[PDB]
């Protein structure tokens, strides 16, 4: 839709939480509250969120849907996220790009695994708040279940070190607002109880996500997030810029996963389908990259100023290993296990050598050992990250030192 113009601050949130709980359906009714008070501010139905035939097939989110909204005071770019078990991968590439998420959780249902798995992973990739928004209160009558649901979910965020007892905790009906919306999409602020709860939960967003500092000035980078092919343009990188700036005409080079890394110019760059002069860190872009098809770029890989990245292979780690009441591991590893190590938007495989003497660790403990990573990747010392094996999450840890 044209160029875009920064009017106000950038700030990029999403939706985490449980499987069913009402992720998508309160993102989609965001966009419509916000755009009766914005007109800058394009609707986003349900279906336009869920919108991949798989999607449809199985009746879950599956991948990451960006949408845009704004209100009086900052732009965002919201990343939905999928919440079942099966997806969380996609789920942790999402919560990489967020400086905020808003965790969805059902009134109806109280906290459940991925509520809990989701925070934990959010809080290793990087999401330095959150705002709850307890959803589906139109099914709950009883006022004592909704105060239990928010005291669970204030302790569950106490466990993983978020100021559990000060987030806002906004109660409504994402639904409920949306169908408001679908009946007269003019509904303003003041007018109707369902959508001023999406109000309260904007003003929380407004207020207590605050806008990161940001720098400009060093190297680009971009870890990216997806890549897909545009039909008469070519190879599009998708992700949030974390640093530095990308214009049109810049060359860039294509870090990780592969053995080498591989440069490109730039000969696009857009923000919601808006074409930007400049990307600048905190942008949610889409990067076009001249020369290369969709199986030279992936997910994972990070765009940079040439030069400035040197990708790697092998750390030390100070690594917590979940008990198996937080969703961990039953037993124990050795030297050589084998997991997924998960850093921002990157996945990868990586092998576990434990210290001579050190022959097992087990859940619960607190440990340090080395990861050689079968792919090199963009990583730097005191970056967390997530260790999953076996379609569950075991370990969460910081990179303490670089060895190769
Ligand atoms: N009664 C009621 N139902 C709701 C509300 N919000 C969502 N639902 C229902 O809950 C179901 C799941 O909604 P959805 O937005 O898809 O949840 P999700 O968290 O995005 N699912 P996923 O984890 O797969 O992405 C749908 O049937 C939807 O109609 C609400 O406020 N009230
Ligand atoms: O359709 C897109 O997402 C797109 C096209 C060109 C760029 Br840059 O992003
Ligand atoms: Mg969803
Ligand atoms: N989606």
């Amino acid at each position: 839709k044209g160029e875009f113009v920064r009017t106000k601050p950038h700030v990029n949130v999403g939706t985490i939480g449980h499987v069913d709980h009402g992720k998508t359906t309160l993102t989609a009714a965001l966009t419509y509250v916000a755009a009766a008070e914005n007109p800058n501010v394009e609707v986003k139905d349900y279906g336009d969120i869920d919108k991949a035939p798989e999607e449809r097939a199985r009746g879950i989110t599956i991948n990451t849907a960006h949408v845009e909204y704004e209100t009086a005071k900052r732009h965002y770019s919201h990343v939905d996220c999928p919440g079942h078990a099966d997806y969380i991968k996609n789920m942790i590439t999402g919560a990489a790009q967020m400086d905020g998420a808003i965790l969805v959780v059902s009134a109806a249902d109280g906290p459940m695994p991925q509520t809990r798995e989701h925070i934990l992973l959010a809080r290793q990739v990087g999401v330095p708040y959150i705002v709850v928004f307890m959803n589906k209160v139109d099914m709950v009558d009883d006022p004592e279940l909704l105060d239990l649901v928010e005291m669970e979910v204030r302790d569950l965020l106490n466990q993983y070190e978020f100021p559990g007892d000060e987030v806002p905790v906004i109660r409504g009906s994402a639904l409920l607002a949306l169908e408001q919306m679908h009946r007269n999409p003019k509904t303003r602020r003041g007018e109707n109880e369902w959508v001023d709860k999406i109000w309260e939960l904007l003003d929380a967003i407004d207020e207590y996500i605050p806008t990161p500092v940001r720098d400009v000035d060093k190297p680009f980078l971009m870890p990216v997030e997806d890549v897909f092919t545009i039909t008469g343009r070519g190879t599009v990188a998708t992700g949030r810029i974390e640093r530095g700036k990308v214009k049109v005409g810049d060359e860039v080079e294509i870090v990780g996963l592969a053995p080498e890394t591989r440069k490109t110019v730039v000969t696009g760059v857009e923000m919601h389908r808006k074409t930007l002069q400049e990307g600048i860190a905190g942008d949610n872009v889409g990067v076009l990259l001249r020369g290369v098809s969709r199986e030279e770029v992936e997910r994972g890989q990070v765009l940079a100023k040439p030069g400035s990245i040197t990708p790697h292979t092998k750390f030390e780690a100070s690594v917590y290993v979940l008990k198996k009441e937080e969703g961990g591991r039953h037993t124990g590893f050795f030297s050589g296990y084998r997991p997924q190590f998960y850093f921002r938007t990157t996945d990868v495989t990586g092998v576990v050598q434990l210290p001579p003497g050190v022959e097992m660790v087990m859940p619960g403990d607190n440990v340090t050992f080395t990861v050689e990573l079968i792919k090199p990747v963009a990583l730097e010392e005191g970056l967390r990250f997530a260790i999953r094996e076996g379609g569950r999450t075991v370990g969460a840890g910081v990179v303490t030192k670089i060895l190769e």
